[PDB]
């Protein structure tokens, strides 16, 4: 195969076996001063997420042209307040909130952004940037506007002095790093059935999948509770030595944990186990993200908890999982999704997740090593 835009980046060739760490390339000592050049009729514009109007715009943008399954029946739909707390973590810059108009009407037909995260992968913490929310509006589709976009996010990138990137897409690029797989957990079977979400099991009548799917009222674990601002400092420290396990994690300051846990109703959840002692052993997290539901007439959005970072040392994992459910179906989720990275596995197949169709590949920007298992991710991006 070819790759008319990936074969000219600092990426590894698809198939070929990387046995090194290190860059693709050594960090450039100059870097292009001026954007790259748009169609005619089209401006760069930095958004200014902190304006009411500006982040309606881009909510649109991607609630009207954002990612669907592959068969056309769900779009994301990412809230206001949502984008918000994924696009301004603690160091975020205006200028990697980067969007494309229309001149004449303005119009908000473009997106990518980028946000700075430190990452560990196998034996290097490298500061890098997450790279998400890339869009094109779906009149301006298979136009090459993505590779600009690309292109201008890295200049941006590279003006701050970073080299290195982190990024996921369902389609295979060169080169991923890791290889991912969507499960979801019915909580609202028949809504599932119904927008054909999912289907009847070949032997199972739709009495029988409530059955199998049905949950306990609360959760069992003792002393579960929502995450406070007294249990930053420990949730920190739970998280940081857990992800010492994994090949691919995030390295966060404490003020980043307070910024991805700290409980935000509709965006994320996060339950800590305090236990008899006082002391907080354990949590689990799940953020917020809806699906629209395109073309029916009476179901519009379909509610969707994801599983985030969940930390155990003193509760088991399947027990920590088993609540995450219950939480999610007394909150009013229809179904609770989480990828086989990290230590998911342990528990996907005995809660009854159901594997999905779609997978996610990860990668890294200027950044050379061999990939790795599933189990050995421990990122988790939005
Ligand atoms: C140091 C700093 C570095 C910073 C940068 C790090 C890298 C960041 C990389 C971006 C990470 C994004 C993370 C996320 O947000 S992943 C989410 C992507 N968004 C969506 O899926 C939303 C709905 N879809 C669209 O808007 C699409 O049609 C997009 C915008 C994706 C493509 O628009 P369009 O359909 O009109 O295509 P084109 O004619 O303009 O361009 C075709 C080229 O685009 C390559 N393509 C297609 N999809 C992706 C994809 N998801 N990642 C990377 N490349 C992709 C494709 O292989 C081809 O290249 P090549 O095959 O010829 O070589
Ligand atoms: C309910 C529903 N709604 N939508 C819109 C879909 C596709 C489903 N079905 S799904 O659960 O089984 C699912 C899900 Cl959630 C997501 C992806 C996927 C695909 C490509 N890219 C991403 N990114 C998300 C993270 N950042 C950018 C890359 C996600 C694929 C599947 Cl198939």
């Amino acid at each position: 195969r070819s790759y008319q835009f990936w074969d000219t980046q600092p990426v590894p060739k698809l198939g070929e076996v990387v046995n090194t760490h290190g860059p693709v390339e050594p960090d450039k000592d100059n870097i292009r001063q001026e954007p790259y050049t748009l169609p005619q009729g089209f401006t760069w514009d930095a958004l200014d997420l902190g304006d009411r109007g500006v982040l309606k715009e881009l909510y649109t943008l991607l609630n009207e042209n954002y990612v669907e399954d592959d068969d056309n029946m769900f779009r994301f739909d990412y809230s206001p307040e949502f984008l918000l707390w994924a696009l301004r973590p603690p160091g975020w810059l205006p200028q990697w909130h980067c969007g494309v108009r229309v001149v004449s009407s303005r119009k908000l037909v473009g997106f990518i952004s980028a946000i700075p995260a430190n990452i560990h992968i196998y034996d290097t913490e490298k500061k890098m940037v997450e790279i998400n929310f890339l869009c094109v509006h779906k009149k301006l589709r298979s136009k090459r506007v993505a590779p600009v976009l690309i292109r201008e996010i890295t200049r941006r990138v590279h003006l701050e002095g970073i080299f290195q990137a982190v990024y996921t897409a369902g389609v295979v690029l060169p080169k991923p790093v890791g290889t991912c797989r969507y499960w979801h957990r019915s909580l609202n079977p028949r809504k599932l059935i119904e927008v054909k979400f999912s289907h009847l099991s070949r032997n199972m009548t739709m009495q029988r999948t409530m059955k199998l799917y049905r949950l306990p009222e609360t959760p069992k674990t003792a002393g579960l509770r929502p995450m406070e601002t007294k249990d930053i400092p420990v949730v920190h420290q739970l998280l940081t030595r857990y992800l010492k396990q994994f090949h691919l994690t995030p390295v966060m300051s404490q003020e980043e944990v307070e910024h991805w846990f700290y409980p935000q109703e509709n965006i994320i959840d996060t339950f800590v186990v305090e236990n008899a002692n006082g002391e907080v052993t354990d949590f689990l997290s799940f953020y917020t993200l809806p699906s629209t539901i395109m073309n029916h007439p009476t179901h519009k959005s379909l509610k969707a908890a994801y599983s985030f970072y969940n930390v155990h040392t003193q509760t088991p994992l399947l027990d920590l999982m088993s609540d995450a459910l219950v939480l999610a179906k007394m909150k009013g989720f229809d179904v609770f999704n989480a990828l086989d990275l990290m230590e998911n596995k342990t528990f996907l197949e005995k809660l009854k997740f159901g594997i999905g169709d779609g997978n996610l590949q990860y990668y890294l920007y200027n950044w050379k090593c061999p990939s790795m298992g599933a189990e050995k991710v421990g990122l988790v991006l939005q």
